[PDB]
């Protein structure tokens, strides 16, 4: 009929603009102007809509899309509605297998470019030009719930980028801690099986905290590195913009003279590194399970495109050895104090999907696709990878034909003699299937190695040893790695790190498993094993007591880049301020909130007890993008309260909540004028406390020390005050 | 090696116990003695485990499950290493598409036994007798999320029981309201489609409340009257043993003598009918999102089995007509009032499965699946229904044969000519394959229509009318249900039915839709109309005040029946207590407390700032289950605090803060001598008040008053006192 409304009200505007301020939308309708080469060749399976009538799948015109056929208008449905039976069918097959781990994830479309050409140290062609941009798709998860579990719970994050080069297809799938939980890709059904929800029932749902993942971790003490990771803040990041990706393993880089160099890879966050608090994360998961999702899609929406840097840790044939760990072993992490991150490009995330199932949920990354110039390793994780993931791929998008689906397609040529499977959509030609051929006069042909567009061939490592079912010597040492991790923390990460184990060994019902945890954390540091057996009401013993610290890595006690906040890192470009305003709000605060703001890139959120609109104290119309309950402090970095009426709010018993709530999760709080009547609800002294700016009127340093507090991200000095606080 | 602690700590033991007393365990483990037919059947697929050697699936036994087989122990791993890629190929190849709708759900085999024989009204065999017991498998859900997703959302729940009878499976797949969202099954897609995540971003998840969804609502007025029951607390159950089912449709009885009578399916709750409360539902989806998957189990663990009675509302088809209203359009209920429910038999769960995938995830279900005795109507949802259910199991479980996956299995007999098919379990004998042969003497037979074990033969209704898509005439009204509905329900429902609506319309981005949605609502009631637009900002205009509100159903101006609460059904056993521990614990408190709480059935959980133990004055050691944190008041259904060592507790943040969202979230809290000042933290009379327990002691009369409060559930009279707690 007529259903958009007469002001055009229904369409999102095709401009950045920030979060919550339109509709979300597709990206081609959000952002059409923003291309890149695989965005334009995706342009050949685009659909439109607008104008066009409704079909079926077979281009027939349907006049009636409300009624199915019967034999009378309260008769039978008849079996000749075919236009019915089309409609129902495809609903009935929508749904395709979720991937067995990552299933939870929200991917972005970008580019990529290099600092500088990388040809002396590999022929890779996607980082032998400055100029060369590559374009990318990105995809990032968490590991263990189900595609409809929640974005913030406790987890590793995934970091998987699909890098569309001129000589084939690159996919780095990495994740954000620097190891993995376990050394051999044989044992990965069982952590994984661990970690997942229990087989009886099903339960628990994006969680390891649970007895068959602690019971796997106190049997299998090469878990505690990752484990260590998990537990600490990093296991709940603020958004994938803030958080750190890693390839893990030690790859190659070949350069045209044949020379390898070993590799790990790395992603810098341009906007920092920070993570929320346990209670927050997991309240988190409850007023908005799509939190990660929807930050990442607004924030491109908004124009605050997630950036990376690519940086790479290398380390030359000769230094294999030099460590006191094995470079091969995954649970070990190699030290930026010993080996630096060399920065080598730039990733920008500037335009979403336009159809999630088809782009996000269809596409398939594997480490395995590598292009000339990168090479393997036999790190043993790795090693057994590389079969798992093309494996996976055939039942998960019905077939061999998955690198025709839209997404997956390379943008360079492909070419060869593979035909037919299910879904096939190449049509070849070749009068030949086969090579040699002398009917095609043997083309496709292969094409020797060479410095650029040459042919793969495998770097030649030398080869020695019998055929064994066993693990190196080298990868026998568990807990110095944990250690360094533990001791490189601040003192509040170390408390959160305490709390997680704390938390989740509280879960597991057989009591057993938590006291064989806390012996394997006290062969890691006592204070920890300490703190943590308190929580449990455990005794160590003495010999527990007694047991000696494993040694330093390489003679390191700490090392800086481990923690996420011991080295400040900070932005509020992309960051969001709660306004709690009330009905007569004094305008001059607001202005001068929102244009601070404004300036630095940071956006705001008009709170009220009721949507609609209020009328500030000079007449300007407010209006309301939420209420104090609809959209919790959980959802913002920090809560601003200007002056104006606020008798209107002060006995609002969500509103005082709110600052609670902000409080007790180490937001800082602005209290303008009148507004710091609100310091009773949160018992802080007359004199004031850092964390809460406070003044007679929003105006001149207020918004600087907002902002120097927004900055630094959370009030840690704030963690002891916080525990009388009923929130 | 390995063990299990010497002390046979791993394993639950295999009697009844209490929710957390010990490990949850697969149902055969768990309960080896209880026992149906189908339970038996399935005794040809079960596998141990204790004492027998690992192997690959080929049975070939298995040396170093730890390692992948290499060249060297640091070498590459090798292709011939057969044991680790089936090992990693069947871990690839875990996961199965989830249901397009119904993905998230939770199941239990028990048992069905009618009351009398209904032989006077039906030839259905399961029906007949009331010594005839019937084995049961029943799946509980949610619609929208995925399996994954969580369970206390705001949503329609499913309700679906497999009836394993003598003449064939019977399924009665129905839902928690009596009514559907939609009239005709064309527009499933449709529907669907707007309440699931919107396709562009793939949010919100579990969750009605985006814009796509009220958008369809506010055009297709036919929606109204479900959505009045997912607004009210229907849509936030407490467990899914405290909800209604019904099967919406109008079916049909069919007698020996070949009378049809029409027939509505209800299940009512032997534990009576409980919801939540918003706030609670939603923070609960973050603090344990598998709480009904839990409860449902652990109740089955406790030996508090769901138990439902079945009941028909009998309408004789010469009454078809009578109505205000079409007895087959499914947006339309039958009001008790007019019709009441006759009881028909008791169905009884009392058992969990032993692996969630195999029984739980693979089950089928399909409306159409009746036996001779019943049959369809006309109703254009149902007909539609029909074609569905088994075209899209051909694709999630892989093939036509699923009637083979053992918990789908007939305990009685099937033969027929069909053949083949993907992963085809049956070896036919008979040589011939088609009908009518004479190689086999044309066996199996045709059996002809009678009395008892006969063949099916559809009840003869005649049809007469064109053919047509369109919708009845006698469809096209709306509003008539949706005010039944509202006028029903008591005070307090009906302010949360506004609050659901609030919220929901408050996350709808696009205004002119909460609009539309308001307009809509002001045809069906002005009060609730106009309590919704002002919690929106919204007001309504003069015409919008003066539309009249629709007729009343067959003079029917309430019918309490429809409301949760309004008439008693409140059932104690089987709730849980949170019990707030102190260091030194009054015993004598405890004692009473315990006592009185089993001889009524409610289960307890002792609650402490750690793990470990306490130990109460006189001794008694008392074991921990969950720290405050780790098992909020959100859990439970009423908080008790025994006297004792109070300081201990009183400035505890966790311990104040557990009794302020009990408060706000309207549960009954006792409190026991000292206890009583935390009367303060929950701001409430020196007097006393209704809805708060208190005494110098847990003594005799104590007890009483708080089991009489979880009687009533909730303390609703408390309503207008929470607005100002800041909880
Ligand atoms: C350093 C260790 C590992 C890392 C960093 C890693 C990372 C990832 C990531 C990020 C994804 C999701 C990709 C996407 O968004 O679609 C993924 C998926 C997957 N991983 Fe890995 N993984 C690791 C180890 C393993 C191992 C040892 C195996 C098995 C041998 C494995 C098997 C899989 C499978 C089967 C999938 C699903 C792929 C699909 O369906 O396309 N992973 N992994
Ligand atoms: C009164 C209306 C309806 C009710 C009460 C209802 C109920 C249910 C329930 C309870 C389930 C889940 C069964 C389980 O636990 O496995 C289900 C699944 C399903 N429903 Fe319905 N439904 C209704 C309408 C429809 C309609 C109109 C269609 C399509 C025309 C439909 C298509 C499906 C499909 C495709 C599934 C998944 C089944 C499977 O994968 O085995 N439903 N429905």
């Amino acid at each position: 009929d007529s259903l958009a409304p007469e002001d055009g009200s229904h369409r999102p505007a095709a401009e950045p603009t920030p979060p919550g301020a339109q509709p979300t939308a597709p990206g081609s309708l959000k952002a059409p102007d923003t291309r890149n080469e695989k965005l334009n060749s995706l342009e050949d399976v685009r659909k439109g809509s607008e104008n066009y009538a409704l079909t079926t799948n077979q281009g027939v015109r349907i006049a009636d899309d409300q009624n199915s056929l019967r034999a009378g208008s309260r008769g039978p449905t008849l079996l000749e509605d075919f236009i019915l039976r089309e409609k129902i069918t495809h609903f009935d097959h929508e749904r395709i297998p979720e991937r067995i781990v990552h299933a939870r994830g929200s991917a972005a479309h970008g580019y990529f470019q290099p600092y500088k050409s990388l040809s002396d140290i590999t022929k890779a062609d996607f980082l032998s030009d400055p100029n060369k941009i590559t374009p990318v798709f990105v995809r990032f998860s968490t590991v263990q719930g189900g595609a409809g579990s929640a974005d913030t719970v406790r987890d590793i994050r995934g970091f998987a980028t699909k890098f569309y080069t001129e000589e084939g297809i690159f996919d780095l799938v990495g994740n954000n801690t620097p190891i993995f939980f376990i050394q051999d890709a044989h044992k990965f059904p069982d952590f994984v099986h661990a970690v997942k929800p229990e087989p009886h029932w099903a339960i628990p749902q994006g969680q390891s905290a649970h007895d068959t993942f602690w019971d796997y971790v106190s049997l299998q003490p090469e878990t505690l590195h990752n484990v260590m990771w998990a537990m600490s803040d990093r296991g709940i990041p603020r958004s994938y913009r803030t958080m750190e990706g890693f390839g893990i393993h030690t790859f190659r880089l070949i350069n045209a003279e044949g020379k390898a160099t070993f590799v790990r890879f790395h992603w810098k966050p341009l906007a920092g590194k920070a993570s929320l608090v346990w209670d927050e994360a997991q309240k988190l998961t409850g007023r908005d399970p799509d939190f990660h999702r929807r930050e990442l899609w607004e924030a491109i929406e908004a124009g605050d495109f997630p950036e990376y840097e690519l940086g790479f840790q290398l380390i030359p044939e000769e230094d294999e050895f030099k460590f006191d760990f094995d470079l091969l072993d995954p649970t070990k992490l190699i030290p930026e104090e010993l080996v630096p991150v060399q920065r080598v490009g730039k990733m920008v995330l500037n335009r979403n999907p336009d159809n999630f199932f088809a782009e996000n949920e269809q596409a398939a990354f594997q480490p395995g696709h590598i292009v000339p110039g990168l090479d393997f390793t036999n790190d043993p994780l790795l090693q057994g990878r590389l079969f798992s993931y093309t494996d996976t791929q055939i039942s998960r998008l019905g077939g061999p034909n998955f690198h025709e689906i839209p997404i997956n397609r390379p943008t360079c040529p492909y070419h060869n003699f593979q035909r037919d499977g299910m879904h096939r959509m190449g049509i070849d030609t070749n009068p030949a299937n086969y090579e040699p051929n002398s009917i095609n006069d043997n083309w496709p042909r292969e094409t020797p190695p060479g410095p650029k567009r040459g042919g793969f061939e495998s770097y030649q490592e030398r080869v020695e040893g019998n055929k064994v079912r066993e693990r190196s010597p080298s990868f026998g040492e568990y807990y110095s790695h944990p250690r360094l991790f533990w001791l490189s923390q601040t003192p509040f990460e170390q408390r959160h790190i305490v709390d997680g184990f704390s938390f989740e060994l509280s879960k597991v019902v057989r009591p057993y498993i938590r006291e064989r945890v806390v012996d394997q954390l006290a062969h890691i540091d006592l204070t920890l094993a300490q703190a943590v057996a308190k929580n449990l009401g455990i005794e160590l013993t003495d010999d527990q007591l007694n047991i000696t610290p494993p040694p330093d890595v390489n003679g390191l006690k700490k090392d800086p880049s481990l923690s996420l906040y011991a080295i400040p890192d900070g932005d509020v470009k992309g960051r969001v301020v709660a306004i709690l305003l009330n009905d007569e709000v004094r305008s001059a605060d607001l202005l001068a909130i929102l244009k601070a703001l404004k300036a630095k890139g940071v956006h705001a959120k008009l709170l009220y007890s009721r949507m609609g609109e209020v009328t500030a104290d000079d007449g300007t119309v407010l209006p309301i993008a939420a209420t104090f309950a609809g959209a919790p402090s959980l959802t913002v970095d920090a809560v601003i309260v200007p002056c104006g009426n606020i008798a209107d709010i002060a006995d609002n018993g969500d509103a005082n909540y709110y600052l609670m709530e902000a409080y007790k999760h180490l937001k800082p709080i602005a209290l303008a004028g009148d507004a710091r009547k609100f310091k009773a609800t949160i018992k802080i002294a007359d004199q004031g406390e850092e964390g809460i700016v406070e003044a007679d009127s929003a105006d001149g340093s207020f918004m600087d020390e907002l902002l120097t507090l927004m900055a630094a991200h959370r009030v840690w000095s704030r963690i002891p005050k916080i525990d009388k606080i009923p929130a």
